[PDB]
């Protein structure tokens, strides 16, 4: 089954031209334990912007462009990255924006990271319908001597 994943600011924003303005180490530990050996799909722009696979991942990039990399699997289609990530429970999609847009129509879950800050950026996350998901899961953290902001975590389930 698909699963997006995805930190929000105000306003679904989850990036822009700049460097997000947040400190919040509590949510990359929240991203690594939940996408921890599992197949995970993103674009050419993500790649771009962490440079090397994720360890212990299988690393699947959705490209219309060629692929310049051995160490990961490129696909040309949304059909063509579910096959590649095999018959496993659970495939995670990790951006960027356009691609979280392709794979919501077929997500099953969400799991989303709730900032609280006001950035000002140019990519949203997608708009979903809060009736066509259940929140099974959303748990309330301050900000504190590691993390910069306030923030939740939500677990969505699609109904
Ligand atoms: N909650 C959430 N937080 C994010 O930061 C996030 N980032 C993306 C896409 N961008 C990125 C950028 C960097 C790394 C990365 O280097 N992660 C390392 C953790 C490093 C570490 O703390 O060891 C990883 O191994 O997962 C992952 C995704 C998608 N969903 C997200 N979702
Ligand atoms: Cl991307």
């Amino acid at each position: 089954a698909i699963s997006l994943i995805a930190a929000l600011a105000v306003d679904r924003v989850i990036g822009n031209e700049n460097a997000l303005p947040w400190n919040l180490p509590a949510d990359l530990a929240w991203f690594k334990r939940n996408t921890l050996n599992k197949p995970v799909i993103y674009g050419r722009h993500t790649w771009e912007s962490i440079g090397r696979p994720l360890p212990g991942r299988k690393n699947i990039i959705l490209s219309s462009q060629p692929g310049t990399d051995d160490r990961v699997t490129w696909v040309k289609s949304v059909d063509e990255a579910i096959a590649a990530a095999g018959d496993v429970p659970e495939i995670f999609v990790i951006g960027g924006g356009r691609v979280y847009e392709q794979f919501l129509p077929k997500a099953q879950k969400l799991y989303l990271t709730h900032i609280d800050a006001e950035v000002e950026g140019d990519t949203h996350f997608p708009d979903y319908e809060p009736d066509d998901w259940e929140s099974v899961f959303s748990e309330f953290h301050d900000a504190d001597a590691q993390n910069s902001h306030s923030y939740s975590f939500e677990i969505l389930e699609r109904r």
